[PDB]
């Protein structure tokens, strides 16, 4: 329902096989952020846009079609204020 761009969800029910990036791993659109070994075959999860991926579920947890496996830190508050 609330499919926001700053989020991530598995396409189908599977299982967290491993991870290609730690919590908040900066990855651009198309870049894999994790993986999920389903009863069918092995696959890699990637982001739909540029941003920092934040793991939500725990390692080994079973993925579900629609469940949020992670998140996305989109450049929303891209404030340009640097002065030191």
């Amino acid at each position: 329902m609330e499919n926001d761009p700053t989020v991530l969800r598995s396409p189908s029910a599977g299982k967290l096989t491993q991870y290609t990036v730690e919590d908040g791993g900066h990855v651009e659109a198309g870049s894999s952020y994790a993986e999920m070994e389903v009863m069918k075959m092995i696959m890699t999860l990637n982001v739909q846009e540029r941003g920092r991926v934040k793991y939500i579920k725990r390692p080994g947890a079973v993925l579900e079609a629609g469940c949020v496996v992670a998140r996305l830190e989109l450049d929303d508050l891209e404030h340009h204020h640097h002065h030191h």
